[PDB]
């Protein structure tokens, strides 16, 4: 058996809730509290009977506050998952001190005494929005342990990921101006090793600041990706293998299967 398993079998409704199976609390990290970050809050799940979760640190893009980001932290949560939303040290941060920033988040939560006998500190992820899904891709170069990395119309001058080893989804927005998913997003995409375990997933019609507000889409793939690979979870291969059927997206490439 999987000793990661986590909450009851899945369904695609279960992965579109918006509040998950695990009630969930929170804890605030102040900016003085925050070694090399800016602060943030931690979502957790109160049930500590099935044992430890795995951790995701969400970053915002430039000029964003943590309030752009929020939303994802109890909806990830809830589904088994200690995940910090949080604010960078200025709003102007730039790609790779946003990544050096999700890591320093991860590796506080090792430290914190609300959630560090919740965690499993081998089993963390990346995720953020624009300059801070550049950031989620920096960190994943810089850290091969980590477990699963998420860039959400991520922003990047850097283009050649090629040494990546973590799993990897890439979320584009169709119509994104800011960072155009063709020399952005499907371009780190194409360049993440044709071996690691890996999807490109385009939300249609979408502009670049699809994330700033819910999107199903959005969370429930994310989930779904999380729980595959920090939880190794072969109960959610099902919703990533084959390609989603969800209007919301216009495109999907992926490694499949991932078993």
């Amino acid at each position: 058996a999987n000793p990661y398993e986590r909450g009851p079998d899945p369904t695609e409704s279960s992965i579109e809730a918006v509040r998950g199976p695990f009630a969930v609390a929170q804890t605030t990290v102040s900016r003085l509290q925050a070694d090399g970050f800016g602060g943030g809050t931690i979502y957790y799940p109160t049930d500590t009977s099935q044992g430890t979760f795995g951790a995701v640190a969400i970053s915002p893009g430039f000029t964003a506050g943590q309030e752009s980001i929020a939303w994802l932290g109890p909806r990830i949560a809830s589904q088994g998952f200690v995940v910090i939303t949080i604010d960078t040290i200025t709003r102007l941060d730039q790609p790779d001190s946003r990544g050096r920033q999700l890591q320093a988040a991860l590796d506080h939560l090792r430290t914190n005494s609300v959630v560090r006998n919740r965690i499993d500190p081998n089993r963390m992820a990346v995720m953020g929005h624009s300059m801070g899904g550049g950031g989620a891709l920096s960190a994943a170069a810089n850290n091969t342990s980590l477990e699963a990395a998420i860039p959400l119309q991520g922003w990047h001058t850097r283009k050649n990921w090629s040494s990546v080893r973590t799993p990897t989804l890439v979320v584009g927005a169709e119509l994104d101006t800011i960072a155009p998913v063709s020399s952005h997003s499907e371009a780190f995409y194409n360049s993440l090793p044709s071996d690691l375990d890996k999807a490109y997933m385009e939300l249609r019609g979408a502009s670049h600041t699809v994330s700033n507000t819910p999107d199903t889409t959005t969370a429930k793939y994310s989930i779904a990706w999380l729980k595959r690979f920090v939880d190794k979870d072969l109960r959610y291969e099902q919703f990533l293998c084959p390609a989603p059927d969800d209007f919301a997206i216009s495109e999907y490439r992926s490694t499949c299967p991932f078993l």
